[PDB]
């Protein structure tokens, strides 16, 4: 009946996150490290099961200075990609739409959260929809929209706040010499 | 860490994705766990295209699903193939991962179960629940390393209100045999 406004999620941050993409239907474990204030982010790739194989890497996208790189976990080789996208925060843009609220767990174990999307009114039309939880403002879940269709959702756990070790957003020496092709997913 | 027992009762809305179809798809849910049966109410964010809003009530020892349509309550019977299995951790699920939603203030933990066997290829379920009640978050079914569909769970109560919501209304002995099409 009454209709919130949006919280400030922190900007600087540590945790896990699950990334579904449509295209593959696969989900993607990861560690992830954000920081908002310097418009940088770390993921490094996680495994909770060997069952099948994948190549594993850790990316740092560094949008200030236009580039991620994509960095092999054990041999450390590297692959330097223009980064060209605009960088956009996680946290709620305060003309955003209120969807909902709810709460997650049940009754003694449960937290509330807040829907949000980009949907203008009497518009059926989104691109954007983030959950958030309603005290602290920690991001829950955030989902990408096409046309009327999920393309990418990331899911966020063990938030942190703080950054534990700022080094993890500088690249290994091996990312001067770094070549421009980004290297694929699989062993095989 | 080990398999808690996930309420057999309970009242709550729903989120059910679908990979064919790229959609999400909202709904008031009753599960009634005892007596193996669900009702699953359409619900909307938003009017979009025009879709038809149904009810589903699924009463597994019978072998049946009523499908209603919401203003007019116009009703088709379907016969129930797949047989009842509970939303609930078996009690020999593998332990995938435990963590946090949330933080400080507002915190809970979760943990997630599956199916896969360390060693032999194979996933097709994956389930999360609260650590300490047991409330269940989200399912998903896999295939081939491939997500098939994924509910999430909110706004859990437990017990169920009113147990008539599993009984069909009069209409439902005009047992049209044709599930009704999503379309107006
Ligand atoms: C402002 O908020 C609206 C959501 O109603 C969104 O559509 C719009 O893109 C936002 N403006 C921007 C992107 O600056
Ligand atoms: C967008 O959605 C509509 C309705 O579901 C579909 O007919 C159309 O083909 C889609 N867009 C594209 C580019 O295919
Ligand atoms: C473990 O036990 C069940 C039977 O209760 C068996 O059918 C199941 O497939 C096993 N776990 C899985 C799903 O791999």
């Amino acid at each position: 009946h009454h209709t919130p406004q949006p919280c400030q999620a922190p900007q600087q941050w540590e945790g896990r996150q699950v990334l579904y993409q449509q295209s593959s239907g696969h989900n993607n474990r990861a560690l992830v490290s954000y920081d908002g204030l310097n418009q940088r982010v770390r993921v490094l790739d996680e495994r909770k099961a060997l069952i099948p194989c994948k190549r594993l890497f850790e990316y740092i996208l560094l949008y200030k200075e236009g580039v991620m790189f994509q960095i092999e976990q054990a041999t450390k080789q590297c692959a330097k990609i223009p980064l060209v996208e605009s960088w956009d925060p996680l946290d709620i843009p305060q003309n955003s739409t209120f969807e909902d609220q709810y709460s997650i767990g049940g009754p003694q174990e449960q937290i509330l959260v807040q829907e949000w999307s980009d949907r203008r009114t009497a518009r059926s039309y989104e691109t954007w929809i983030g959950v958030y939880t309603a005290k602290d403002c920690y991001p829950v879940q955030e989902t990408f929209i096409r046309n009327y269709t999920v393309v990418m959702s990331t899911r966020f756990f063990d938030v942190q706040l703080g950054i534990k070790d700022p080094s993890v957003f500088t690249p290994p020496s091996t990312c001067q010499a770094a070549q421009p092709e980004k290297m694929s997913d699989g062993c095989s």
